[PDB]
């Protein structure tokens, strides 16, 4: 649809230029459309970008949140998480990265991305107590950030018969820096979590 | 000295504001001084930029260079360039993050961030061979950026007789990942090789 063309190419906009540099002028004149079209669906930049935030994190809270024993339970969420990274035309991944996002024009975006920071480190903490390593598994995750094309042809399609060897790799990390052992047919049991929670 | 002033003032308007946004006037009036003062140092921002994103790593790929078997000499560098990240007073490695930083103004940092890349992959490759995994310990030093503050105190000065725990634990994480066994006085160890090349 026109709204869903708007934020792919301010996706591709924003992941290449930054916030500051990028208008709905060039989003527009980028999409085909005039800028008064732009504007029925998006007041400005601000949601458009904000929209992409959330597109970032608030499917993995809902499905994290959704998520057998802990390790099983991080495990999957990571592989999730980052199978929803790769997943995507744009790396819009690396967008909290801008440091405009400190601002509290997106403070929605911080609590969210807090609410999704703290069921990792509360899985972490179920496996290894007390210990500064629960911090880990979040950062591992958002590694594949830096390891992604941005060039626009997905990383990984979304499947329901296979997980990427990123995702794979990067979930099997986040236990290992736990010290935890990594369950058999992982992937399997990851799978089967996805086909439930997305009916 | 005046330079380092400008330096200082524009690791902090950088690393809140972005690069765009940022202006020389900005930086001159934050300094206390005219602006053509500013230009007497710098031709223009994008060599201020330039000069901080170098020092997040020409230091470290100076010391990553010169420095046991590759458990040791991994988690040394690992340590040292989280160190490293962690002594200054505003948090200038996340500058990278920026896409500006894409451009081939920037040629010159990306030669020398892939240069410091390949010295921790070929370090990993010595200890786990032909295995993905190897990519790791790079993303995991570079995780102490969305760690660390970025309010103006450094979080943990340079010291000869200790490292900070965020060093430890994530050179410790980088060796994990790779199921690597983590070497006995590490710390002193490691110490020893900054006194080393440090003179």
């Amino acid at each position: 649809n026109p709204r869903e063309e708007i934020l792919d190419a301010s996706a591709e906009l924003f992941t290449h230029q930054g916030f500051a540099t990028t208008s709905t002028h060039q989003i527009a004149d980028a999409v085909g459309i005039r800028q008064a079209s732009l504007y029925y669906h998006f007041p400005s930049k601000t949601e458009i970008f904000l929209t992409l935030l959330k597109s970032t994190v608030e499917p993995s809270t809902v499905l994290a949140e959704d998520l057998a024993g802990p390790e099983m339970r991080l495990w999957a969420i990571v592989a999730s998480e980052v199978r929803l990274l790769l997943s995507t035309k744009w790396n819009v991944g690396r967008l909290y990265q801008l440091p405009i996002v400190g601002s509290e024009e997106f403070a929605e975006y911080h609590s969210q991305r807090e609410a999704l920071t703290n069921i990792f480190r509360d899985l972490a903490t179920e496996i290894v107590g007390d210990d500064p390593r629960a911090e880990l598994p979040f950062h591992i995750t958002m590694s594949v950030i830096e390891m992604r094309r941005n060039d626009g042809k997905i990383p990984s399609p979304l499947s329901a018969d296979s997980l990427p060897e990123t995702a794979i790799m990067l979930a099997d990390a986040s236990l290992a820096v736990l010290g935890a052992s990594l369950p058999a047919d992982r992937v399997e049991k990851t799978l089967e979590l996805i086909k439930q929670a997305d009916a």
